[PDB]
Protein backbone atom coordinates (compact mmCIF):
# COMPACT_ATOMS: atom_id res chain seq x y z
CA UNK A 1 0.00 0.00 0.00
CA UNK A 2 1.28 3.80 -0.96
CA UNK A 3 2.83 5.77 2.28
CA UNK A 4 1.07 8.84 2.91
CA UNK A 5 2.64 10.81 5.48
CA UNK A 6 1.42 14.26 7.05
CA UNK A 7 4.17 17.11 8.94
CA UNK A 8 2.63 18.16 11.82
CA UNK A 9 3.63 21.39 13.27
CA UNK A 10 3.57 22.12 16.92
CA UNK A 11 4.02 26.06 16.35
CA UNK A 12 0.83 25.75 13.88
CA UNK A 13 -1.61 25.92 17.42
CA UNK A 14 0.05 29.63 17.57
CA UNK A 15 -1.67 31.01 14.52
CA UNK A 16 -4.41 33.24 14.54
CA UNK A 17 -7.99 32.80 14.20
CA UNK A 18 -8.86 30.44 11.24
CA UNK A 19 -5.59 29.37 10.76
CA UNK A 20 -5.43 27.74 14.08
CA UNK A 21 -4.48 24.16 13.74
CA UNK A 22 -4.38 22.28 16.72
CA UNK A 23 -3.99 17.85 16.43
CA UNK A 24 -8.02 17.78 16.71
CA UNK A 25 -7.99 19.07 13.56
CA UNK A 26 -6.91 15.80 11.71
CA UNK A 27 -9.55 13.75 10.10
CA UNK A 28 -9.10 9.83 10.13
CA UNK A 29 -7.63 7.97 7.08
CA UNK A 30 -6.39 11.83 5.96
CA UNK A 31 -2.43 10.31 6.47
CA UNK A 32 -0.93 6.96 6.66
CA UNK A 33 1.54 8.65 8.98
CA UNK A 34 1.82 11.66 11.25
CA UNK A 35 5.39 13.32 11.26
CA UNK A 36 5.59 15.68 14.76
CA UNK A 37 7.72 18.66 13.26
CA UNK A 38 9.80 18.69 15.83
CA UNK A 39 11.32 17.10 18.64
CA UNK A 40 14.88 19.29 19.98
CA UNK A 41 18.14 18.59 21.03
CA UNK A 42 20.41 19.57 24.36
CA UNK A 43 23.62 20.70 24.14
CA UNK A 44 24.79 17.23 25.13
CA UNK A 45 23.13 15.70 22.32
CA UNK A 46 20.36 14.04 24.28
CA UNK A 47 16.45 14.48 23.05
CA UNK A 48 14.06 17.06 24.90
CA UNK A 49 10.75 18.36 23.40
CA UNK A 50 10.80 21.50 21.47
CA UNK A 51 7.92 23.17 22.94
CA UNK A 52 6.95 22.75 26.50
CA UNK A 53 3.67 22.48 25.69
CA UNK A 54 4.13 19.77 23.92
CA UNK A 55 4.36 17.27 27.03
CA UNK A 56 1.63 17.21 29.85
CA UNK A 57 1.23 20.96 31.40
CA UNK A 58 -0.63 23.05 33.58
CA UNK A 59 -1.28 25.83 31.44
CA UNK A 60 -2.48 23.50 28.37
CA UNK A 61 -3.17 20.13 29.53
CA UNK A 62 -2.44 17.18 28.00
CA UNK A 63 0.64 18.19 25.60
CA UNK A 64 1.08 17.83 21.79
CA UNK A 65 2.79 14.72 22.26
CA UNK A 66 -0.41 12.90 23.68
CA UNK A 67 -3.42 15.11 21.54
CA UNK A 68 -1.13 13.93 17.96
CA UNK A 69 -0.53 10.16 19.49
CA UNK A 70 -4.31 9.66 21.16
CA UNK A 71 -5.36 10.58 17.22
CA UNK A 72 -4.21 6.58 16.89
CA UNK A 73 -7.48 5.48 18.71
CA UNK A 74 -9.69 7.10 15.84
CA UNK A 75 -7.47 6.83 12.86
CA UNK A 76 -6.12 2.68 14.27
CA UNK A 77 -4.01 2.41 11.10
CA UNK A 78 -1.74 5.96 11.82
CA UNK A 79 1.54 5.53 12.93
CA UNK A 80 3.73 8.46 14.41
CA UNK A 81 7.35 9.74 14.44
CA UNK A 82 9.46 12.26 15.83
CA UNK A 83 11.25 14.14 13.63
CA UNK A 84 14.33 16.13 14.47
CA UNK A 85 15.94 19.19 12.76
CA UNK A 86 14.58 21.07 9.79
CA UNK A 87 15.79 24.34 8.35
CA UNK A 88 15.66 26.44 11.49
CA UNK A 89 17.74 24.21 13.65
CA UNK A 90 20.53 24.65 11.21
CA UNK A 91 23.56 21.71 11.46
CA UNK A 92 25.67 23.26 13.79
CA UNK A 93 24.18 20.68 16.56
CA UNK A 94 24.23 17.81 13.80
CA UNK A 95 27.36 18.25 13.29
CA UNK A 96 28.98 17.70 16.64
CA UNK A 97 26.32 15.06 17.55
CA UNK A 98 27.23 13.01 14.28
CA UNK A 99 31.02 13.39 14.74
CA UNK A 100 31.57 10.57 16.63
CA UNK A 101 30.09 7.02 17.29
CA UNK A 102 30.29 8.23 21.09
CA UNK A 103 28.19 11.27 20.22
CA UNK A 104 26.37 9.52 18.10
CA UNK A 105 25.63 7.26 20.73
CA UNK A 106 24.54 9.90 23.21
CA UNK A 107 21.91 10.98 20.33
CA UNK A 108 20.45 7.71 19.44
CA UNK A 109 19.83 6.23 23.23
CA UNK A 110 18.35 9.20 24.13
CA UNK A 111 15.94 9.48 21.18
CA UNK A 112 15.18 5.82 20.99
CA UNK A 113 14.23 5.89 25.15
CA UNK A 114 12.09 9.35 24.20
CA UNK A 115 9.89 7.86 21.66
CA UNK A 116 8.99 4.89 23.73
CA UNK A 117 8.32 7.29 26.46
CA UNK A 118 5.64 9.48 24.56
CA UNK A 119 4.21 7.06 22.68
CA UNK A 120 6.07 7.19 18.61
CA UNK A 121 6.42 5.17 16.27
CA UNK A 122 9.72 6.15 14.60
CA UNK A 123 12.36 8.82 14.18
CA UNK A 124 12.22 10.94 11.58
CA UNK A 125 16.01 12.92 11.07
CA UNK A 126 15.88 16.50 9.49
CA UNK A 127 19.06 17.14 9.09
CA UNK A 128 19.12 20.32 6.61
CA UNK A 129 21.68 19.34 5.33
CA UNK A 130 25.10 17.30 5.62
CA UNK A 131 27.48 18.78 3.10
CA UNK A 132 31.39 17.17 3.11
CA UNK A 133 33.40 14.13 3.22
CA UNK A 134 32.60 14.37 6.93
CA UNK A 135 29.40 14.84 7.05
CA UNK A 136 28.53 12.65 4.32
CA UNK A 137 30.47 9.54 5.96
CA UNK A 138 29.32 10.83 9.53
CA UNK A 139 25.76 10.64 8.26
CA UNK A 140 25.74 7.35 6.57
CA UNK A 141 27.01 6.37 10.28
CA UNK A 142 24.32 7.87 12.14
CA UNK A 143 21.57 6.38 10.25
CA UNK A 144 23.31 3.09 9.87
CA UNK A 145 23.62 2.97 13.99
CA UNK A 146 19.92 4.38 14.60
CA UNK A 147 18.58 1.61 12.67
CA UNK A 148 20.81 -1.30 14.72
CA UNK A 149 19.53 0.61 17.83
CA UNK A 150 16.04 0.39 16.91
CA UNK A 151 16.53 -3.40 15.73
CA UNK A 152 18.49 -4.32 18.77
CA UNK A 153 15.72 -2.53 21.23
CA UNK A 154 13.00 -4.30 19.03
CA UNK A 155 14.84 -7.75 19.74
CA UNK A 156 15.37 -7.48 23.25
CA UNK A 157 11.70 -5.88 24.55
CA UNK A 158 9.76 -7.69 21.90
CA UNK A 159 8.22 -4.73 20.86
CA UNK A 160 7.53 -3.78 16.67
CA UNK A 161 10.49 -1.83 15.36
CA UNK A 162 10.81 1.86 15.38
CA UNK A 163 11.05 3.26 11.53
CA UNK A 164 14.12 5.61 10.80
CA UNK A 165 13.07 8.48 7.94
CA UNK A 166 14.80 11.25 6.59
CA UNK A 167 13.59 14.53 5.31
CA UNK A 168 16.37 14.35 1.93
CA UNK A 169 17.41 17.39 -0.12
CA UNK A 170 16.49 17.18 -3.73
CA UNK A 171 18.98 19.36 -5.46
CA UNK A 172 21.39 17.83 -7.21
CA UNK A 173 24.38 19.58 -5.70
CA UNK A 174 23.03 19.11 -2.23
CA UNK A 175 22.37 15.78 -2.87
CA UNK A 176 26.03 14.75 -4.15
CA UNK A 177 27.67 17.11 -1.24
CA UNK A 178 26.11 15.11 1.73
CA UNK A 179 24.07 11.94 1.00
CA UNK A 180 26.30 8.45 0.09
CA UNK A 181 23.11 7.10 -1.03
CA UNK A 182 23.84 3.49 -1.27
CA UNK A 183 25.43 3.65 1.97
CA UNK A 184 22.12 4.71 3.34
CA UNK A 185 19.12 3.10 1.65
CA UNK A 186 19.11 -0.19 3.25
CA UNK A 187 18.81 1.81 6.71
CA UNK A 188 16.45 3.61 5.98
CA UNK A 189 12.65 2.87 6.28
CA UNK A 190 11.59 5.34 3.57
CA UNK A 191 12.98 8.63 2.57
CA UNK A 192 11.08 12.24 2.76
CA UNK A 193 12.14 13.88 -0.80
CA UNK A 194 11.60 17.37 -0.66
CA UNK A 195 10.68 18.27 -3.65
CA UNK A 196 10.10 21.71 -3.67
CA UNK A 197 11.45 25.11 -2.45
CA UNK A 198 12.83 25.08 -6.15
CA UNK A 199 11.89 28.61 -6.89
CA UNK A 200 10.97 31.28 -4.15
CA UNK A 201 11.65 34.77 -2.63
CA UNK A 202 15.70 34.39 -1.79
CA UNK A 203 16.45 35.05 -5.50
CA UNK A 204 14.96 37.60 -8.16
CA UNK A 205 14.30 35.02 -10.12
CA UNK A 206 10.13 34.16 -10.48
CA UNK A 207 9.44 30.80 -10.60
CA UNK A 208 7.66 27.36 -9.29
CA UNK A 209 7.99 26.43 -5.57
CA UNK A 210 7.06 22.71 -6.90
CA UNK A 211 6.85 22.40 -10.86
CA UNK A 212 6.32 18.40 -11.34
CA UNK A 213 8.21 19.10 -14.94
CA UNK A 214 10.72 21.39 -16.22
CA UNK A 215 9.06 24.21 -18.17
CA UNK A 216 10.91 26.54 -21.42
CA UNK A 217 9.89 29.96 -19.77
CA UNK A 218 12.71 28.89 -17.39
CA UNK A 219 16.82 29.20 -18.55
CA UNK A 220 17.89 25.74 -19.32
CA UNK A 221 20.13 25.93 -16.37
CA UNK A 222 17.02 24.97 -14.30
CA UNK A 223 15.96 22.21 -16.44
CA UNK A 224 16.98 19.96 -13.57
CA UNK A 225 14.90 21.77 -10.78
CA UNK A 226 11.63 20.17 -10.43
CA UNK A 227 10.00 16.94 -8.86
CA UNK A 228 10.54 14.46 -11.62
CA UNK A 229 14.15 15.32 -11.85
CA UNK A 230 14.75 14.90 -7.71
CA UNK A 231 12.93 11.77 -7.35
CA UNK A 232 14.49 10.01 -10.71
CA UNK A 233 18.15 11.42 -9.50
CA UNK A 234 17.34 9.73 -5.80
CA UNK A 235 16.24 6.12 -7.91
CA UNK A 236 19.52 6.58 -9.91
CA UNK A 237 21.74 6.87 -7.27
CA UNK A 238 20.39 3.94 -5.21
CA UNK A 239 17.23 4.55 -3.30
CA UNK A 240 14.62 1.86 -4.47
CA UNK A 241 11.79 3.31 -5.52
CA UNK A 242 9.21 2.27 -3.31
CA UNK A 243 11.35 4.06 -0.57
CA UNK A 244 11.19 7.39 -2.47
CA UNK A 245 8.24 9.00 -0.76
CA UNK A 246 7.57 12.56 -2.83
CA UNK A 247 7.18 16.03 -1.19
CA UNK A 248 4.32 17.94 -1.91
CA UNK A 249 3.81 21.26 -0.24
CA UNK A 250 0.45 22.78 0.67
CA UNK A 251 2.38 26.38 0.52
CA UNK A 252 3.37 28.20 -1.91
CA UNK A 253 6.09 31.42 -2.82
CA UNK A 254 5.65 34.38 -3.94
CA UNK A 255 7.19 37.47 -5.44
CA UNK A 256 6.54 41.21 -6.08
CA UNK A 257 6.70 42.02 -9.55
CA UNK A 258 9.75 44.59 -10.68
CA UNK A 259 7.54 45.43 -13.47
CA UNK A 260 3.31 44.27 -12.99
CA UNK A 261 3.37 44.21 -16.90
CA UNK A 262 5.77 40.93 -16.83
CA UNK A 263 3.91 38.17 -15.46
CA UNK A 264 5.05 34.91 -17.27
CA UNK A 265 7.21 32.83 -15.37
CA UNK A 266 10.80 33.54 -15.62
CA UNK A 267 10.77 37.40 -14.96
CA UNK A 268 11.71 39.09 -11.85
CA UNK A 269 10.73 40.24 -8.68
CA UNK A 270 11.74 40.84 -4.43
CA UNK A 271 9.59 39.26 -1.74
CA UNK A 272 5.66 38.84 -2.03
CA UNK A 273 4.00 41.03 0.52
CA UNK A 274 3.62 39.38 3.91
CA UNK A 275 0.49 37.38 4.41
CA UNK A 276 -2.18 37.49 7.13
CA UNK A 277 -1.60 34.75 8.97
CA UNK A 278 1.24 32.55 7.93
CA UNK A 279 3.85 36.20 8.76
CA UNK A 280 6.54 35.20 6.34
CA UNK A 281 7.27 37.33 3.56
CA UNK A 282 7.46 35.18 -0.07
CA UNK A 283 5.22 32.21 1.80
CA UNK A 284 1.45 32.01 1.73
CA UNK A 285 -0.74 28.93 2.64
CA UNK A 286 -3.14 27.46 0.25
CA UNK A 287 -5.88 28.88 2.60
CA UNK A 288 -4.79 32.55 1.68
CA UNK A 289 -4.51 32.00 -2.03
CA UNK A 290 -8.03 30.46 -2.23
CA UNK A 291 -8.78 34.24 -0.53
CA UNK A 292 -6.87 36.05 -3.39
CA UNK A 293 -8.42 34.48 -6.17
CA UNK A 294 -11.77 35.46 -4.52
CA UNK A 295 -10.66 39.18 -4.18
CA UNK A 296 -9.73 39.46 -7.81
CA UNK A 297 -6.29 37.46 -8.63
CA UNK A 298 -6.20 35.57 -12.08
CA UNK A 299 -5.35 32.15 -11.80
CA UNK A 300 -2.97 30.99 -14.91
CA UNK A 301 -2.25 27.41 -15.54
CA UNK A 302 1.75 26.31 -16.62
CA UNK A 303 0.91 23.08 -18.93
CA UNK A 304 4.85 22.40 -18.90
CA UNK A 305 5.28 22.53 -15.32
CA UNK A 306 1.71 21.24 -14.57
CA UNK A 307 1.25 23.75 -11.65
CA UNK A 308 -0.58 26.88 -10.86
CA UNK A 309 0.38 30.13 -10.46
CA UNK A 310 -2.06 33.74 -9.77
CA UNK A 311 -1.72 37.28 -10.23
CA UNK A 312 -3.22 39.99 -8.12
CA UNK A 313 -1.70 43.53 -9.42
CA UNK A 314 2.01 42.98 -8.86
CA UNK A 315 1.67 39.98 -6.54
CA UNK A 316 3.12 36.43 -8.24
CA UNK A 317 2.50 33.54 -6.61
CA UNK A 318 3.23 29.69 -7.46
CA UNK A 319 1.10 27.59 -5.42
CA UNK A 320 -0.64 23.78 -5.67
CA UNK A 321 -4.04 22.76 -5.95
CA UNK A 322 -6.18 19.97 -6.76
CA UNK A 323 -5.29 19.92 -10.21
CA UNK A 324 -1.68 19.71 -9.42
CA UNK A 325 -2.32 17.49 -6.59
CA UNK A 326 -3.43 15.27 -9.43
CA UNK A 327 -0.82 15.61 -12.02
CA UNK A 328 1.73 14.61 -9.40
CA UNK A 329 -0.16 11.54 -7.76
CA UNK A 330 -0.50 10.16 -11.47
CA UNK A 331 3.12 10.85 -11.92
CA UNK A 332 3.57 9.02 -8.24
CA UNK A 333 1.65 6.00 -9.22
CA UNK A 334 3.11 6.01 -13.13
CA UNK A 335 6.38 5.71 -11.98
CA UNK A 336 6.20 3.72 -9.34
CA UNK A 337 7.46 5.39 -6.03
CA UNK A 338 6.42 5.04 -2.42
CA UNK A 339 3.65 7.51 -1.72
CA UNK A 340 3.16 11.10 -1.44
CA UNK A 341 4.00 13.34 1.88
CA UNK A 342 2.83 16.65 2.84
CA UNK A 343 4.31 19.83 4.15
CA UNK A 344 2.03 20.71 6.00
CA UNK A 345 -1.63 19.72 7.49
CA UNK A 346 -1.65 23.37 8.52
CA UNK A 347 -1.10 25.26 5.27
CA UNK A 348 -4.10 22.96 3.73
CA UNK A 349 -7.40 24.01 4.17
CA UNK A 350 -7.67 22.06 6.85
CA UNK A 351 -11.36 23.24 8.09
CA UNK A 352 -12.89 24.37 5.58
CA UNK A 353 -12.69 27.73 6.08
CA UNK A 354 -11.68 29.69 2.64
CA UNK A 355 -14.48 31.75 1.81
CA UNK A 356 -15.24 29.92 -1.64
CA UNK A 357 -14.93 26.60 0.19
CA UNK A 358 -18.13 24.06 -1.20
CA UNK A 359 -17.47 22.60 2.50
CA UNK A 360 -14.34 19.93 1.32
CA UNK A 361 -11.64 18.98 3.94
CA UNK A 362 -8.44 19.85 3.44
CA UNK A 363 -9.02 20.10 -0.40
CA UNK A 364 -5.36 19.64 -1.49
CA UNK A 365 -4.36 16.73 1.51
CA UNK A 366 -7.85 14.88 0.59
CA UNK A 367 -6.78 14.02 -2.96
CA UNK A 368 -3.69 12.18 -2.01
CA UNK A 369 -5.67 10.25 0.39
CA UNK A 370 -8.28 9.35 -2.49
CA UNK A 371 -5.12 9.03 -5.33
CA UNK A 372 -3.12 6.77 -3.50
CA UNK A 373 -5.47 5.48 -0.17
CA UNK A 374 -8.59 5.02 -1.47
CA UNK A 375 -9.76 7.07 1.11
CA UNK A 376 -12.79 9.51 1.18
CA UNK A 377 -12.32 12.68 3.21
CA UNK A 378 -15.62 14.38 4.49
CA UNK A 379 -17.40 17.60 3.65
CA UNK A 380 -17.82 20.21 6.64
CA UNK A 381 -21.12 20.14 8.59
CA UNK A 382 -23.21 17.47 9.08
CA UNK A 383 -23.63 14.06 8.60
C1 LIG B 1 7.51 45.42 -18.42
O1 LIG B 1 7.12 44.19 -19.04
C2 LIG B 1 6.53 44.37 -20.33
C3 LIG B 1 6.05 43.02 -20.80
O2 LIG B 1 7.07 42.03 -20.69
C4 LIG B 1 7.55 45.01 -21.27
O3 LIG B 1 6.94 45.21 -22.54
C5 LIG B 1 8.05 46.33 -20.69
O4 LIG B 1 9.10 46.85 -21.50
C6 LIG B 1 8.57 46.12 -19.27
N1 LIG B 1 8.97 47.39 -18.67
C7 LIG B 1 10.16 47.57 -18.09
C8 LIG B 1 10.41 48.93 -17.51
O5 LIG B 1 11.00 46.68 -18.03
Amino acid sequence: SYIRPCYFTNWAQYRQGRAKFVPEDYTPGLCTHILFAFGWMNADYTVRAYDPADLPNDWAGEGMYRRVNKLKVTDTQLKTLLSFGGWSFGTALFQGMAASSASRKVFIDSAITFVRTWGFDGIDIDWEYPSGATDMANYVALVKELKAACESEAGSTGKDRLLVTAAVAAGPATIDAGYDIPNLAPNFDFILLMSYDFFGAWASLVGFNSPLYATTELPAEWNGWNVDSSARYWNQKGMPKEKIIVGMPTYGRGWTLNNASAINPGTSGSPAKITQYVQEAGVGAYFEFCEMLANGATRYWDSQSQVPYLVQGNQWWSYDDEESFANKMAYVKREGYGGAFVWTLDFDDFNAGCSNSNGQLYPLISVIAKELGGVIIPKKGGH
